[PDB]
C-alpha cells in the first residue's frame, strides 16, 4: 500500500534475483565480488526507502550516498571498456549467467519506477538517490550480462 | 510512471524469463526455435508499445501484427494436439524445462495487464495487438509446458 | 484490471516461483512435501481471491480457512526451532535451494500486497483469509531458506 513499502519491497525482490544469478550462474571471483557488494548495496538502498526522512537524525542515518553510483559508474566504465560495438539490439538471454544477469536487470527496472513514485508520492520524505542508484544499476547488469556471455550475445533479427 | 513504459518494461522482464527457461531448461532443438523466435516477437511488442501511433508514418513500422498472433494460435493447436485430456488442475512446476516456462507463462500474463492497461490510458496512441499476442503467449507456454512435461503434470488435489 | 484478477494472477506467479524452488532447488523429500503442500494451498488462495464471496453458496467453497495459517504457523515455529540467532541481517541467497526459496518469497510478498488490495476494493466480496496466508507463507519461505543454508546465510555487513 504505502509507496515505501512497495518501493523497499520491489528492492528485496531484485536483491534476491541477484541472489539467484550468484547461486545458479556460478560467475568467477571478480564478478562474484561485485555482485556481492550489489547484494550489500541493495539492502541499504531498501533501508533508506523504508525510513522517512528526519530533520537532524540521532542515530547513524543507513542512506544510499553519491559514493555508491559513482562506484556503479565507474564498473560500469570500466567493465564495458573491453567489449565490441553490439550490431543488432540484444535479445535478454545467453549463458546460464547471463540469463539470469538480464533477468536481474529486469526486476531492478521494476524497483526503478517505484522508487520513483516513492519520490512522487514523498517529495519532502524520500531521498531519490535510492531510484539513482537501481536507474545506474540495470545498466551495469546488462554491461555483466555482455561480460558473461563470451561468445557473443543474442541478437534481435528484422523482421523481414 | 508512462503507462507505456510500465508495458514496455514487462515485456523486457517476460522476455527475460523465456532467456532463463532456454537458458536453464536445455529445450530440445524444436522448442528452442519456438522459443527464440518469441523472443523476436517480444522485443517488437515492446517496441510497438514504447512508440505512440502516428498518422501516416514515414519510418517502417514495428509492429505486431495479426500475423504474429496467427502464428502463436498455429503453434498452439500443433503442439497441443498430442496432449492427453487433464485429469485436474495443474500446478506450475514439474522439469526444470517445465517450471521455467511455468514461471515465464505468468510474467507474460503480468504484461498482458499492462499492455491492456496502456491502451486504456490511450485508445488512440496505442495498438491493440502487442495485447493480444501476450494473450495468446501466455495460453502457448501452458502448452508447451506440458509437452516439456513428458512423464505427466503436477496436479492440484481437492482439500478432502 | 481487475482487483480479484491481479490478486490471483500474482499468487499464480508466487506459486511458479515455488515450482522453480523444487524443480531446480533439488529439496529433500521433507522439504518436497511442504512445499508440494503449499503450492496446492496457493491454488486454493488464487481460487478464493478470484471467486467472489456470496451468502449461502449451494457449491462446495474452495475457500482459505484458519486452519491452513495455523499449519503454516506451526511448520514455522517447528522449522525454525533448529536454527541460531541471526548475527546480522540476511541477504537473500545461497545455496541454489535457499536462493530459490528467496526469489519466490519476495514474489509472495508481491501477492500479500495485491491480496490485501482485493480487500479493500471489496471488504465485504474479498476474504482476508488469502491475505493472511501469504503474509505467513512469506516467513516460512524466510525460515525454510535458512534451513536450506546448512554452512549459513549472506549476511549483510555495514558499510564502515
Amino acid at each position: 500500500t504505502d509507496a515505501r513499502l512497495v518501493a523497499y519491497a520491489d528492492c528485496d525482490e531484485a536483491n534476491a534475483a541477484i541472489g539467484a544469478a550468484l547461486a545458479l550462474g556460478h560467475p568467477d571471483t571478480q564478478i562474484t565480488d561485485v555482485l556481492r557488494q550489489i547484494q550489500n548495496d541493495l539492502f541499504d538502498a531498501g533501508a533508506d526507502l523504508s525510513t522517512p526522512i528526519v530533520e537532524n537524525p540521532k542515530h547513524p542515518p543507513l542512506r544510499i550516498a553519491q559514493s555508491y553510483i559513482d562506484r556503479l559508474e565507474g564498473w560500469c566504465d570500466a567493465y564495458n571498456a573491453g567489449l565490441p560495438a553490439l550490431k543488432s539490439f540484444v535479445l535478454p538471454g545467453g549463458s546460464p549467467l547471463s540469463a539470469l544477469l538480464h533477468v536481474a536487470r529486469t526486476v531492478v527496472r521494476r524497483a526503478e519506477r517505484s522508487a520513483w513514485a516513492a519520490v512522487d508520492a514523498h517529495p519532502e520524505g524520500v531521498s531519490v538517490l535510492p531510484a539513482k542508484y537501481l536507474n545506474r544499476l540495470s545498466d551495469l547488469l546488462f554491461i555483466l550480462s555482455r561480460v558473461a556471455n563470451p561468445d557473443g550475445d543474442v541478437l534481435w533479427r528484422p523482421g523481414g
